[PDB]
DNA sequence: GTCTGCATTCCTC
DNA sequence: GAGGAATGCAGAC
């Protein structure tokens, strides 16, 4: 037998990889249930023609936020050993158990649209930092999904990312000799028949078939060079298909970014580099000191990198000295030695950031923009960063006494000290009325982080946590409602809700976090054989009964009243493809409950319980506990009328299955 | 309060 | 109009 570990964020996610491995394994034999009352497990027993294999896939939810948070050992110290310097989390860390240990076999996330604009970087700081490890890095992402107006669910046309977003992923990958990739999947909302914009997008860049035998593959110790060439390729095909629609005047071509890819050239040295300048855009708002006289001197020797637009470009080392001279007169920079520094005969990559708000909070997406440049240029390439965002006193204080402390607490400033060989600010200070003007020669710092790793040592994470919380009710939740109950219905939770009626299957996508009067709900369950209507059971999850909201019940019903307010985003026959929604469902054919979830040790009276019920709203609370010897999950429902009442009858009726090990449940009642 | 994930409006070319 | 610049809320701590 071989045993995997599936380390995710939560239990959706630790799921979503079951999936990928069970479109393409057909098990002659599943088994589910618990290794821990934290970790549940799937096991499997299938063949390659006569060859059987036996695996075993202990779960992990929740990530640790530092070395003993939640697990008595932290998985992610993995990638900080192997030189993931920046605070990164992937959605899921797959992991093979042997000799004692665990080894990394790949690291993967996922993300329900191609996101554009600075949103498409917000968080390169991941793909960056666990590209350089050495372990596989997997993006996935839906294409596409439609952004919408929240008031009328209306959609709102479709944004694609710059090119170098997806192209970023692949010069990591030739970079660092690591697989870095973008795949994408179909979306349901991927209908060609009726926009345009996809008139030119090629179906084989479509990667569903091909991710799962790459995982496959990877489980089984295979080699993987093909499969790795045939992801690479689609994510190239991606660059294509963004690049032939943007505009060739201020933006790289196709036959551009593909002569970076083949070698001819690098992509500091395209012979028709120039033809677009780097072009900074700064809101007038946000000027102040000498920010626009650097940002002219920018434009009067910058050659674009990939578009004009883009926060970056280069000063090529012969316009390096005439360009490093207009900055020291502009600052009055007269220190020789300083001077000297600035003066290397290299190229310069500028990056401008305005790094803050106005109240000195700082911007989510700059913190993957400096990633976005080491993933396209290498880490090693010379980057100068200018910063123009206002500035707390004690952030300007700290820059002037120990850069590193800055850095350690705070994210965005983590990836300028990481990454800048000069950093150069122009900033307002909140409290004062002049701008302070700082130029750190950040070059011996930026190469000892690019050497720093955490303590080498085998890891083998205990399967108790230190306490059970909100993580380990969803979990319970999951388990119970997914593959004990009898109910079939996909259900919903935060990625879209879905709904069954007749033989028909209908989703509601983008679901915001809340709505006028509603609260998206944790975990819908949809119950069929139970009363004459569909029932929808909405549930809320907590650590603590307290955590739960005043009117949460309420409030979790309304959510799903005003998702049928509107007409599902896409629908299916189940028997039969996704096509977008066409009839509206009607509120009346179903039947609406809500429950609160949380972990309780016996500390709740009948009128704690009836206070919640007053306080909260809610139809049923569900109130959970571990027992440690033997470890079991003892499960009290509690609900507030009769039809929360038919509703645990059939719960404590139907406890049984055929697939999962019902024996580490009790339920009190 | 600070940090980070999420995601929508604002502004320049 | 395209698309990068700029912005704040929330949850956990
Ligand atoms: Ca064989
Ligand atoms: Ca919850
Ligand atoms: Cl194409």
């Amino acid at each position: 037998m071989n045993v995997f570990r599936i380390h995710g964020d939560n239990i959706i996610e630790c799921e979503r990889v079951i999936d990928l491995i069970l479109s393409k394994i057909n098990p002659q034999k599943v088994k589910r249930g618990f290794i821990s009352l934290s970790c549940p497990f799937i096991e499997i027993i299938f063949k390659e023609g006569h060859d059987y294999f036996h695996w075993r896939f202990d779960m992990f939810p929740g990530f640790n936020k530092n070395t003993n948070d939640r697990w008595n050992s932290n998985i992610l110290d993995l990638l900080s050993q192997k030189g993931s310097f920046l605070y990164e989390t992937p959605d899921v860390i797959i992991t093979s158990l042997n000799n004692g240990k665990e080894e990394i076999l790949m690291a993967i996330v996922f993300c329900s649209a191609l996101q554009a604009g600075n949103q498409a970087w917000q968080r390169s700081g991941r793909a960056y930092s666990v590209g350089r490890t050495g372990y596989p890095y997997i993006y996935i992402v839906d294409f596409v999904k439609y952004e919408l107006n929240n008031s009328d669910r209306s959609r709102k046309n479709l944004r694609f990312p710059n090119p170098a977003i997806p192209y970023s992923y692949i010069s990591h990958s030739k970079n660092t000799g690591n697989f870095i990739v973008q795949a994408y999947f179909r979306g349901e909302e991927y209908q060609p028949k009726y926009d345009k914009k996809l008139k030119f997008f090629d179906e084989t860049i479509f990667a569903e078939d091909d991710i799962a035998d790459y995982i496959i593959a990877k489980l089984q110790h295979r080699d993987t060079s093909n499969i790795e060439q045939l992801l690479i390729n689609k994510n190239l095909k991606m660059v294509e298909f963004l690049s032939k629609n943007t505009k060739n005047d201020n933006n790289f071509t196709y036959s551009e970014w593909e002569s970076i890819y083949n070698g001819t050239y690098r992509i500091t040295n395209l012979p028709s580099l120039g033809r677009f300048k780097f072009r900074k855009k700064i809101a007038e708002k946000s000027l102040s000191g000498k920010v626009k006289e650097f940002n002219n001197i920018v434009q009067r020797y910058s050659v674009g990198l990939a578009s004009s637009d883009l926060p970056f470009g280069v000063i090529r080392k012969e316009s390096r000295n005439d360009f490093i001279n207009d900055v020291c007169k502009l600052y009055n920079i007269n220190d020789m030695k300083i001077i000297k520094e600035l003066k290397e005969d290299a190229d310069l990559i500028v990056c401008m950031l305005k790094g803050f708000k106005p109240r000195g909070d700082d911007n989510r997406p700059d913190r993957g923009a400096l990633p976005l440049v080491a993933m396209l240029a290498g880490e090693n390439a010379q980057i100068f960063t200018f910063i123009y965002g206002p500035l707390i006193k004690g952030a300007i204080n700290l820059i002037d006494q120990d850069i590193n402390k800055l850095a350690k607490r705070n994210g965005l400033w983590k990836s300028f000290v990481s990454l800048s060989d000069f950093i150069v600010l122009d900033c307002p200070i909140i409290g004062e009325s002049y701008n302070e003007f700082r130029l750190i020669i950040n070059k011996n710092n930026k190469e000892s982080i690019l050497r720093k790793t955490s303590k080498q040592q085998n890891i083998l994470v205990d399967p108790t946590p230190n306490h059970y919380q909100e993580n380990d009710v969803d979990t319970v939740i999951y388990s119970i409602f997914k593959y004990i109950v009898p109910n079939n219905p996909p259900g919903g939770d935060w990625s879209g809700l879905s709904i069954i009626r007749n033989g028909h299957e209908f989703r509601w996508l983008s679901l915001p976090r809340v709505s006028e009067n509603g609260k998206r709900p944790d975990h819908v369950i949809q119950i069929l054989d139970l009363f004459e209507k569909p029932l929808l059971l909405s549930i809320e999850s907590k650590e603590k009964p307290n955590d739960l909201e005043p009117k949460i019940g309420v409030q979790l019903i309304k959510y799903i009243e005003y998702l049928f307010d509107f007409t599902p985003s896409v629908q299916r026959k189940i028997a039969g493809n996704w096509e977008f929604g066409n009839k509206s469902l009607v509120p009346n054919d179903f039947i609406l409950l809500s429950a609160g979830a949380f972990i309780d040790y016996d500390n709740l009276t009948e009128n704690d319980y009836e206070k919640i019920f007053e306080v909260t709203g809610c139809d049923l609370l569900i109130a959970i506990k571990n027992q440690n010897n033997p470890q079991k999950w003892v499960i009290k429902f509690k609900p507030k009328n009769t039809i929360a009442e038919k509703l645990v009858n059939y719960i404590k009726l139907n406890f049984k299955s055929n697939i999962f090990d019902t024996g580490f449940f009790h339920i009190e009642g």
